[PDB]
């Protein structure tokens, strides 16, 4: 196993949401086999961010997910060469973006080159007014579509005032190494949370727990 029980995480995101440019650095640790990771995020340019930090967080690696013996682990088989993913997020009020991560490994560290581009968010909407509280726990449906491993998520951000703001993610995953065998269809349950933050979310601690299953208890 190229992958140790304790891996470090290094991360730089460059992005633009509704024109606003920003650069964010990440430093964290994770237990790939337990499906748990936590990282410290710091806005380096464009702070304070004039949009809800929450829209970024699923962009800050499915190598951190507990996979049972009876499901092919595409992600942990992708290393040490690594893999990329591209995501389109579609929000109920027309907000749309495209995120991509190119993930590499050097010794005991995952390096993440992340790009995040959002547009079409209404000025008066919860994202540009900062009314989001958190992502609800999700289930990612994994299946193969024209020879590409694809994950679908139908989820929502909880807003101030008991309201939900609906998300649809589609992610395409691709190993760098030709001939990493595709898995069969399956599910990954996700638990993403902001553990702490300063006034304007210039510093954020982020935690994710993920578990792969076939649908049964």
């Amino acid at each position: 196993s190229a992958i140790k029980p304790d891996m470090k995480i290094k991360l730089r995101m460059e992005g633009n949401v509704n024109g606003h440019h920003f650069v964010i650095d990440g430093d964290g640790t994770g237990k790939p086999f337990e499906g748990k990771q936590s990282m410290d995020l710091e806005v380096k340019e464009g702070g304070p961010l004039p949009f809800a930090f929450d829209i970024l967080t699923t962009a800050f690696n499915r190598v951190f997910a507990k996979y049972p013996d009876n499901i092919q682990d595409y992600f942990k088989q992708s290393f040490p060469k690594g893999y990329s993913w591209e995501r389109s997020l579609t929000f109920e009020d027309g907000g749309i973006c495209n995120a991509r991560n190119d993930i590499t490994m050097e010794g005991d560290t995952f390096y993440n080159k992340v790009r995040f581009y959002g547009t079409n968010f209404p000025a008066n909407g919860p994202v540009m007014q900062k009314k989001t509280l958190k992502w609800e726990p999700s289930t990612e449906k994994m299946y193969v579509r024209d020879g590409v491993l694809t994950g679908d998520v139908e989820t929502a951000l909880l807003l101030e005032g008991n309201a939900h703001y609906r998300c649809d993610f589609r992610t395409t995953y691709k190993a760098k190494e030709k001939g990493v065998k595709l898995p069969g269809a399956h599910f990954v349950d996700h638990c993403i949370e902001i553990l702490s933050h300063d006034k304007d979310y210039n510093k954020v601690k982020l935690y994710e727990h993920a578990v792969a299953h076939s649908g049964l208890p």
